[PDB]
């Protein structure tokens, strides 16, 4: 119940109340996780909910310029996993945000070599980074 009333609350512009439930909906999974075998298919099918927790997490953090909290948080997901596209794309962002330049252009590279239909957004990522490092 906690993933879909987080998405309730982040559409409502309620990022720090989304957050709270993301969070408690990431704890309790994984707790659930330390039953289970670690890389086993059970452990995998709650590390892909938390995963998706994670970014909708992040989500709420960018809103609130939390970027070096939203760096730390993908990388951890993509030291471990290595083909999400949706985690490069996020990092991206912040990257962008705090002007790394350098790494958010490789993260959209990984994200344009994973998923070659992101192009567009990949060009509007490029767009506001541009616009950011205007400096």
């Amino acid at each position: 119940v906690l993933h879909g009333e987080g998405n309730r609350l982040f559409k409502l512009g309620r990022y720090e109340e989304a957050s709270s439930k993301y969070q408690e909906a990431i704890i309790c999974l994984r707790n659930l996780q330390t039953k289970e075998k670690p890389w086993e298919v059970q452990w995998l099918k709650l590390e892909k909910m938390i995963n998706t927790l994670i970014l909708n997490y992040c989500q709420c953090l960018l809103k609130k310029e939390e970027y070096y909290e939203v760096l730390e948080h993908t990388s951890d997901i993509l030291r471990h996993h290595p083909g999400i596209v949706k985690a490069y794309y996020v990092r991206a962002r912040a990257h962008a945000e705090v002007w790394n330049e350098a790494e958010a252009k490789a993260d959209l590279q990984k994200v344009l070599e994973l998923e070659p239909s992101m192009q567009k957004a990949v060009r509007r990522e490029l767009r506001l980074l541009e616009n950011r490092m205007a400096e």
